């Protein structure tokens, strides 16, 4: 029931030793593909489960791990079908429960068969790497669209003996399968794989509720164990919680079984609001919708902390316990002695977090609208509601033990889209360009100024290295301070009302939850006009700060445009000079990170600067680049990266697939330094490919083990704009309809 409380690099290494396999009858959902999606017990949690893949090839070097297979994903579909049709019928008003039960397993048996019997093995098979027009995949496509009536068959009649609409049977699924969510890994050796080593990926999911969360889905306050995993789908019936999910964490373990860890953030979360219940909804359920955006807000902050305190060892814990707080003596147990650490560095330590949201959804966008626009609005509203205040947290200690506390938060936000709709032929209609404009441009300049800061606090100490100080007295940009400073009066002057705000926010959802035959109506407009007129009152201010950020946009691009020849020279050189000291063994393993992580976070800003300023970055050869680059950067100033789309499936998944790709890439590479090769090199799909596409085609495995656990079967079904910029073929899109069909 809880989340992890240990030093999430000991979590990892005992997540990659032996672990006791678990048995078909005991999973808590149908994987598929036997042998090769295994499922173990987690060495820590009980109860808990794990999936694992490695990576296999054929005589070519191709995988033949992570293809879709037909058949397994019509098992699957069955399979997990099956369940939500169980436990609907379990819970429901009638009779007849075993005789409903007892036939839809006649059913499933016999529709297996029918597959089995009807779909020759060898052609229900995908190569993601070839093209989709060749003959095997135009078989693949043939047995596909068979097997995909079937199951419209199979479902139309589960749906008629459990006596639920399939509406139902899909709500279900998903209320289901967001309980128990298994831990994902891949494992495989990357392209330049020391000798005896593996490279890896793995999502652990992360949701916990807040006490407020807590008390407000009317469950008990004084629990420590507060899990949810709440599914891409799940946004009803203003629900409480964040969907889909998980820490994203990858490295390398080493001969020793130890391991180091490249890569570490958040996939997710989806749609911080439950997106369903603006279908017709009055201005009233709006503002609950905002609420509810909010108290997730609050959750999202928990999140990110529980992550702070446990990307830290037992020896970071007690470094920042003040000598004279510290206990005579540990106690005996790892986990009690971990727990006193951890309250103990609560209590005398000022906590504070960074999230660097990089949406992907196309807030303009206005057919198919998905009320993206909201999840933009909204989501922006609220991070910004919190940012630069404190928020009420709790942080699991122990299995049975918690503390309170304030922690600081500080937003950033950005939205760039990234399919058929995100950049727009001037007068078309079909999507608003300019809805997030003043958003990106701010947080451009934010970022900018955080490298800045960041580099006039490292940049005057090592001076060993000359090219590095004129690099920086080159992105120190023009002096705009004039107009931060105005920005840092103005944003300091909504503190207050922001906070107002909140609080009104949250009582105005506390009546709201009542219902029409329990709310008091004189108290609940009073409440709505209290927000309203903060509301309106911060929209005003907040307008005014935009204009101070577009002053300095225009400004920086001006110089952007001059200077983007000589900076990237002074980059060059920069590497030049910097590369030689790295490979040299006798500098030691502190200096180093301070020269790579200098070199990577500038040649993350004008990597995007240049996609930003010359707006190339939606040019279709260039579809995630810019996002990338900025959620790397974040992870370079240490931030916490929160990426994603509507429903984190699709979207947000080829973000993170980019994202990790590339840190591995750059992780691996005799020096460390990013050179945005990984992101740069056109996929072929030939038969002999690069070593960047042989790592690429590594990637998408680990997506379609979460899309089963999100949806019951394989997918991610991003459309892809440029061939070029994905080594696999779109293919998993085609199983991913599965969920899908309705009648
Ligand atoms: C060919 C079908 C035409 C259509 O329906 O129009 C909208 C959609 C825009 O595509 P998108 O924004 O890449 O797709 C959405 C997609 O439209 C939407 O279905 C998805 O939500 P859901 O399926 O998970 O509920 C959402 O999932 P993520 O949130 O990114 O995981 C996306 O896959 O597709 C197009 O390509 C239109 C271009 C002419």
């Amino acid at each position: 029931m809880p989340r992890i409380t240990e030093n999430i690099e000991t979590y990892v290494t005992h997540l990659l030793s032996d672990l006791e396999p678990v048995p078909s009858q005991n999973q808590h959902l149908a994987y598929g593909y036997p042998g090769e999606r295994q499922v173990f017990k987690d060495p820590m949690l009980d109860g808990k489960q794990v999936v694992v893949v490695n990576s296999q090839y054929d005589k070519h070097g191709r995988p033949v791990t992570g293809q879709p297979d037909v058949i397994q994903e019509a098992n699957n579909y069955i399979d997990n079908l099956v369940a939500a049709a169980k436990s609907l019928i379990d819970k429901d008003k009638k009779g007849e429960k075993d005789l409903r039960k007892n036939a839809i397993d006649e059913m499933a048996k016999t529709f297996k068969k029918s597959i089995s019997e009807t779909i020759p093995s060898d052609k229900a098979k995908a190569d993601l790497f070839s093209s989709k027009k060749s003959s095997a995949n135009k078989d693949f496509l043939e047995q596909l669209a068979k097997v995909e009536g079937s199951l419209q068959q199979f479902t139309q009649a589960v749906a008629k003996a459990s006596g639920h609409k399939l509406k139902a049977l899909d709500k279900e699924g998903h209320n289901i399968r967001s309980h128990n969510r298994d831990t994902l890994i891949h494992r495989f050796k990357a392209p330049n794989s020391k000798e005896g080593e593996e490279q890896f990926i793995m999502y652990i999911p992360c949701g916990r509720y807040t006490k407020r969360q807590q008390r407000l889905m009317g469950k008990d306050e004084s629990e420590v164990n507060r899990d949810h995993d709440t599914t891409s789908h799940k946004r009803s019936d203003l629900v409480l919680g964040n969907s889909s999910m998980a820490r994203m964490i990858a490295g390398t373990r080493h001969s020793d079984g130890t391991v180091t860890i490249h890569h570490d953030s958040f996939s997710g979360p989806g749609a911080r609001m439950p997106y369903s219940d603006f279908k017709g909804a009055d201005d009233y359920k709006k503002l609950a919708i905002k609420a509810v955006t909010l108290i997730n807000q609050e959750e999202v902050i928990q999140t990110l902390a529980q992550r702070q305190i446990d990307r830290m060892t037992n020896e970071d814990l007690w470094n920042k316990i003040p000598e004279e707080y510290r206990p005579d003596e540990l106690p005996p147990d790892a986990e009690k002695a971990r727990a006193q650490l951890i309250k103990l560095y609560v209590e005398h330590n000022p906590l504070s977090v960074t999230e660097c949201y990089t949406q992907v959804v196309t807030a303009g966008q206005r057919v198919a609208a998905e009320n993206q626009k909201e999840q933009f609005e909204y989501v922006r509203q609220m991070m910004d509601a919190f940012d630069g205040s404190k928020a009420k947290i709790t942080i699991q200690t122990g299995s049975n033990t918690e503390v309170e506390t304030a922690v600081g938060y500080q937003a950033r936000m950005s939205s760039w889209g990234v399919n058929w709709f995100r950049q727009v032929g001037a007068l078309n209609p079909l999507s608003d360009n300019s809805v997030t404009k003043n958003q990106n441009a701010r947080f451009v300049n934010q970022m900018t100024d955080d490298v800045i800061r960041n580099l006039d606090k490292v940049a005057q100490n090592l001076g060993d290295y000359d090219k590095a100080g004129a690099l920086h007295t080159l992105l120190k940009g023009p002096d705009v301070s004039d107009l931060n400073q105005q920005i840092t009066e103005k944003e300091n002057a909504l503190k207050e009302v922001k906070g107002a705000y909140r609080e009104a926010l949250f009582s105005y959802f506390e009546e709201y939850q009542k219902g029409e035959g329990k709310w008091d109506q004189a108290k609940l407009d009073q409440l709505k006009n209290q927000v309203d007129g903060y509301e309106k009152s911060i929209k005003k201010q907040e307008s005014a700060i935009y204009e101070l950020h577009n002053q300095i946009d225009a400004l920086r691009k001006a110089y952007y445009t001059e200077h983007k020849g000589q900076i990237n020279k002074a980059l060059q050189e920069l590497k030049e000079q910097i590369s030689p000291v790295i490979q040299n063994k006798e500098t030691d393993p502190e200096t180093k990170s301070r020269l790579q992580h200098f070199y990577n976070s500038c040649a993350y800003l004008t990597q995007a600067q240049e996609l930003y300023y010359e707006n190339t970055w939606h040019h279709g050869k260039n579809n995630f680049k810019l996002q990338t680059l900025m959620a790397s950067l974040s992870c370079e100033l240490d931030y916490a990266n929160t990426k994603g789309s509507k429903s984190n499936n699709d979207r947000g998944q080829r973000l993170a697939q980019k994202i990790v790709g590339n840190a591995l890439w750059t992780a691996m590479s005799e020096d460390g330094l990013y050179t945005g090769e990984f992101l740069d090199h056109r996929r072929t799909h030939g038969k002999e490919v690069s070593n960047v596409e042989q790592l690429d085609r590594e990637l998408t495995t680990i997506q379609a083990l979460h899309h089963t656990a999100n949806t019951g079967v394989s997918g991610g079904k991003f459309e892809i704009q440029d061939k070029a910029n994905f080594a696999d073929n779109g293919l998993f899109g085609k199983v991913a309809n599965f969920a899908k069909i309705k009648e």
